[PDB]
C-alpha cells in the first residue's frame, strides 16, 4: 500500500540523542540532537524516507529474558513490531543478529579501562591481579555480558572479581559510571566501550582518562525488523555513507571538533 | 536435496592464505596455510559443513568491467554460481554489497601509509603536499577505488597526483608495493590496508613502517552469493568467533606470534 511514515525507535545517551537546550520551543524531530540523531536524518535522506523519532519505551536496550523468552528494549520493540527501525549505539552481537537485522557497522569500537587520571592501572590484566582499585561495568547490556559469558582466563577471573565484589562495582548508567570514577579518587576503574571513554576524555573535568588497547574488536549497527524491507536500503546508506567520510565527520563533529580540554 | 560439499573460493595472499612449504606431500585443503585457511575450518565446524578450498581461476578480488558489466574476481565467481563461499580479505565495499552477501566483519581495518624507515612524511595530508617521495596504490582494489571515487580535498588531491605521476607510482601486488618501498630508499610511500601494512613491519628486514592514522575505517567480510542459503549460519559463525576471542588468536597468530622483528 501506500508509504508510511517510518517509526525509529532510539534511546537518550549522549552524545548519540539528546534534548536540546531549548527544545520546549521546538517539534518533532527537531526537539532532538546528536551522532544518531544525525545519522538518522542522512539515512533517511539516501533511502528517501519521512520518518519520526521516539524514545523507547522502557528505556531498554536489547535482551532477552531468560524466563519469559521476551526481548526488552529497541530490539524488542522491532520485535514486536513496536518500531520499524533502530538508530542507536547498538552493539552488534550474536545474541541479537538472531533476532533482529544489522547494517554493516556505522561505528567501530572495543571494551576500554576508564580510570581518574593517576591511577596505577594500564590494562585489564592489571586490574585483574588486584582489588585495591575496584572495577565494574554497566549491570545490563553487551559489556557485562561479554565478561559473564568469557572463557578466556583474565576476563573469567575479572568477572568472578566482578560478581563477589563489596560494594556492588556495578553501576546503572553511564553517566553512574563516569561519576564513580571522577568521584572514587581512583580506587575505581570503569569497562565501557571505546567511544563512551573517547567522547568522556574529551570533557570538563577533564580527569578521566581511556588506558589500554581494547579488549575486543566490534561494531555499531542500525536495527531492522527480520526480513524488513527497509533491511537492505538503510545497509547500502550505511556503507555509502562511510564511503562518502561522512561518519568520520559526524564522529568528529560530536567527539572532537569542540573538545573541552584542548 | 542431498547436502552437497560446498565449494570455497579464495586467493593466495599471503598471511590469508599460502601454499606450505612441503605442499607436494600434502593433498587437498591441506596444502595450505594461513589465517584465512583457519578461519574456513572454523567457520565450516561451526556450520557443520564439508568443503574443499578452490583458487579464484583468474586470479582477482571483486569489481565490475564498465563495458561488459562482468564481475571478476572470487566476487564474480559467487555471482555467476562458480563457488558457494569467499573466504579472503575482501573489503566490504558498497559496489560489492549490492551483488554478494556478507557476514559482519571478521577483520577491522583501515587505509594507511607504509615508508621505509626514516622517510619524512607522518600523514597522507604530507604526502599530498609534496612529490620528491612518490606515493601509489595497487592498480586495482578497494584502495585504488577509495582514491579514484574520494570527493575529500586531501585524497582527491593525491589521486589527481597519482594518475599523473611518471613514472607509474601503481604496483600489481602487495608483494610489489612492498619491494619497491625497500628499495627506493625512502622515495617511495604505499598507501595499502592498515593489516598488510601491521604484517610486513614484523617481518625481516624489519625497514618498513606505519606512519599516521588510517584514512578510513571499514573491513573484511566472509561473501555468499546473494540469497545464499549459508549466508545466515555464515554470519552467526563470524559473530561468534569473534565474541569467542578466536579471531584476535588467529590474527596474533599470523602476525605477532612469531613476529621477525622484535
Ligand atoms: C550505553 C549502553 C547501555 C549500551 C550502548 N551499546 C551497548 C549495548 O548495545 O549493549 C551498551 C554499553 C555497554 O554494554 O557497555
Ligand atoms: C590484496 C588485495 C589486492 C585486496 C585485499 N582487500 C582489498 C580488496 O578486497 O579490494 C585489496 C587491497 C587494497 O585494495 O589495498
Amino acid at each position: 500500500g501506500a508509504n508510511k511514515t517510518v517509526v525509529v525507535t532510539t534511546i537518550l545517551e549522549s552524545p548519540y540523542v539528546m534534548m536540546k537546550k531549548n527544545h520546549e520551543m521546538l517539534e518533532g524531530n527537531e526537539r532532538y540532537e546528536g551522532y544518531c540523531v544525525d545519522l538518522a536524518a542522512e539515512i533517511a535522506k539516501h533511502c528517501g524516507f519521512k520518518y519520526k523519532l521516539t524514545i523507547v519505551g522502557d528505556g531498554k536496550w536489547g535482551a532477552r529474558d531468560a524466563d519469559t523468552k521476551i526481548w526488552n528494549g529497541m530490539v524488542g520493540e522491532l520485535v514486536y513490531g513496536k518500531a520499524d527501525i533502530a538508530i542507536a549505539p547498538l552493539t552488534i552481537t550474536l545474541v541479537r543478529e538472531e533476532v533482529i537485522d544489522f547494517s554493516k557497522p556505522f561505528m567501530s569500537l572495543g571494551i576500554s579501562i576508564m580510570i581518574k587520571k593517576g591511577t596505577p592501572i594500564e590494562s585489564a590484566e592489571d586490574l585483574s591481579k588486584q582489588t585495591e582499585i575496584a572495577y565494574g561495568t554497566l549491570d545490563s547490556g553487551s559489556t557485562k555480558e561479554f565478561f559473564r559469558r568469557s572463557k578466556i582466563a583474565v576476563f573469567d577471573k575479572m568477572w568472578t572479581y566482578m560478581r563477589s565484589a563489596e560494594p556492588s562495582v556495578f553501576v546503572r548508567t553511564t553517566a553512574e559510571g563516569v561519576a564513580r570514577v571522577r568521584k572514587s579518587k581512583g580506587k575505581y576503574a570503569y569497562l565501557l566501550e571505546s567511544t563512551m571513554n573517547e567522547y568522556i576524555e574529551q570533557r570538563k573535568p577533564c580527569d578521566t582518562m581511556k588506558v589500554g588497547g581494547n579488549l575486543d574488536s566490534k561494531g555499531y549497527g542500525i536495527a531492522t525488523p527480520k526480513g524488513s524491507s527497509l533491511g537492505n536500503a538503510v545497509n547500502l546508506a550505511v556503507l555509502k555513507l562511510n564511503e562518502q567520510g561522512l561518519l568520520d565527520k559526524l564522529k568528529n563533529k560530536w567527539w572532537y571538533d569542540k573538545g573541552e580540554c584542548g
